[PDB]
């Protein structure tokens, strides 16, 4: 509820120098903070006004301050990028910055269940804020570089890394005897046989990364915003959609061992998919609607054989990754139980494509 | 004019991987880079096209490649740079990477130091100035920035030791001020002096303001403010009183010490009250609509306030300057600068009484 005594005052500092109006003038008896999400990393505090307390112009009256913890050149492109989506209305504005942190806009909002991505409002706006994203502009390596060179990476580690306990030593050779390394290459001689634009991707656009905004419940549009860009970067399209529809199956909020529950029904149709990109297309492809019903429907297949290709990556790349946080992560998650719920849709993917 | 091998070799990379359209699928052969400003800091680089290819979209034909070359002073500078571009108050941004950044290249030349006294180009730096003083930047909006940077120049110059005879002459005489004392005299002078914090240039000299190729014939737009490497939340009096300053100084002249003073070149009052005249209606707009006895009690006043904010234009940069003749690896008399400031400084001080 309230923070230690040293970052009530740190953060009544930075709010009171870095925010304009009734801000400039409050005293640290009046400073009202309360904490979001706890970790090492990324701490979250709702810093505000007292309710009694006038503002003088067109200052907040709340902010949220994000602190970095436990972290250079990934802080520059975070922060030109936050600053940015603030700049052209896509994202929360920015308020101040500082090496500790940064203040931003507080939006009134709640992260999404895993349930709610079917919902059929939710899921054509996911993919209309998707296809927004995957026009922007933005100043990084536009080389599709980020896809195969996280896998290597991954892969690496994984090849190196020798457990002690009885049970993981168990769980790691089962997946070490799908023969990673030749995989990887079939996934590789794959994909680039499948056309893929590369676009802006969010790299992990799931429910906990998609706000539904306080008071637009009532709206079927514009009630959604995605955040957390920590793993963005120019990517193929078909894996930001590709792993989106895998994110369908994981629900990260169980609250027993193994802490999450993985479901390979919940997958989407492909008449929820067509839901998905029928909602995408307009959005990122100027005047979509006035082609040909023909045209519509070949570019929709062709999308389908993309995306659901691009899942097998989703699979790979986050399997390999929670390999690699059952070694080096201290948060508390059953990493190696993950890593064969995602090979295990690997293979039942592969298997539904015929590859 | 050519750039060595490994830089050639590193722009065509950095062009080919961050520029969208004809960059994309573009040979070494074909890349075209010409040095604008050498050193081993802030090197800068024009790299284009060659003129037989054509651009696939609206991807730029020619760019500017800034090399830092010599942690949160560049996040700053950065964000800045990016909220700057996206407000088209600032060259567009291309891309970013730990050793420099690609921009927009502006088809412009800076002004010469005489320029500044154009009444057109005086009441537009006015405009423009007053422009940049509205903007909301997610910056520390204390202005500790004035007497922060005056408090650490000051810090290091006491630390110097020159072995070169001529050098320890010069510093000897500046020390002789007593630097400390005379901070000081200048913190109570300026703290007495009212002047609202906004957001400013703190550079604003004939260097980083571009006349626009094509629209010199423009009265009021062929202007633009660059360079904002030292831009922070500061007293207006200080961007306002350092660009007066700068009316007195070129870094053109070819022989040593590479510039010339000339206090004789300061604004007279009407020149000062032409720009702050474009000034204050750039910056309210509900200006004109005061009493002309209003207006000229406002106008009086920040005269008083632009020139007490000049000396510190003179005590900051002359102390910057004695650091640099220690630390720098750019030719050019840091020390007679750092004296034909402190001489500024005492000329104005003892004109103004204070
Ligand atoms: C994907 O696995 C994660 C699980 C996390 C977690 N999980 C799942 C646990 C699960 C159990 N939770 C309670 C019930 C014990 C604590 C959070 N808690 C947290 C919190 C955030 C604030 C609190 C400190 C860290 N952060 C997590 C981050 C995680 O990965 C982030 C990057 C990987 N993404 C790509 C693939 C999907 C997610
Ligand atoms: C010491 O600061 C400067 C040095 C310059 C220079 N210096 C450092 C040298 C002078 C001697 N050099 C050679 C001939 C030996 C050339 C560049 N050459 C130039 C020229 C202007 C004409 C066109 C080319 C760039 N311009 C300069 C401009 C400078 O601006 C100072 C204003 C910035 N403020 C911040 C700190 C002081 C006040
Ligand atoms: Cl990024
Ligand atoms: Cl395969
Ligand atoms: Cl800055
Ligand atoms: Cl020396
Ligand atoms: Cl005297
Ligand atoms: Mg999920
Ligand atoms: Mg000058």
């Amino acid at each position: 509820e309230q923070p230690e005594p040293r970052t009530r005052r740190r953060a009544y500092l930075w709010c009171k120098e870095f925010l304009p109006g009734a801000w400039r003038g409050l005293r640290e008896d009046e400073f009202h903070i309360s904490v979001i999400r706890g970790g090492l990393s990324n701490m979250l505090f709702q810093c505000s006004l007292p309710d009694t307390t006038a503002t003088l112009g067109d200052e907040p009256r709340k902010v949220l301050l994000r602190l970095y913890g436990a972290i250079a050149e990934a802080m520059v492109l975070e922060s030109v990028m936050f600053a940015i989506l603030a700049e052209r209305s896509l994202g929360p504005k920015l308020y101040g910055i500082f090496p500790q942190g940064r203040l931003e806009q507080f939006i009134p909002s709640r992260r999404l269940d895993t349930e709610e991505l079917s919902l059929p409002d939710i899921s054509a706006e996911i993919a209309e804020k998707m296809a927004t994203f995957h026009g922007m502009k933005m100043p990084f390596n536009k080389e599709p570089k980020w896809l195969f060179g996280t896998m290597e990476k991954y892969l690496k580690e994984v090849l190196r890394i020798k457990f002690t306990e009885e049970s993981r030593i168990k769980k790691l050779h089962k997946l070490l005897s799908y023969n990673l390394p030749l995989e990887l290459e079939n996934l590789r001689s794959l994909l680039e046989s499948t056309p893929s634009p590369v676009v802006f991707c969010h790299n992990d656009c799931q429910e906990g990364n998609i706000l539904l905004l306080e008071g637009r419940e009532n709206s079927e549009k514009q009630k959604l915003m995605l955040i957390d860009f920590e793993y963005s970067s120019y990517n193929y399209r078909g894996f930001d959609i590709g792993n989106h529809f895998c994110e369908w199956m994981y629900d990260y909020s169980y609250e027993k061992y193994p802490f999450f529950r993985a479901n390979i029904r919940k997958y989407p149709t492909k008449k929820q998919q067509l839901h998905f990109i029928s909602s995408y297309l307009p959005a990122f492809q100027n005047d979509f609607e006035n082609l040909s019903t023909e045209e519509k429907s070949i570019i929709k297949e062709e999308m389908l054989l993309e995306v659901n290709r691009f899942a097998l990556a989703s699979h790979f790349l986050w399997g390999l990754w929670s390999i690699v946080q059952a070694k080096i992560s201290s948060i508390e998650f059953g990493y190696m139980d993950y890593a064969q719920a995602r090979f295990d849709a690997y293979f039942h993917q592969k298997r539904k494509l015929g590859v």
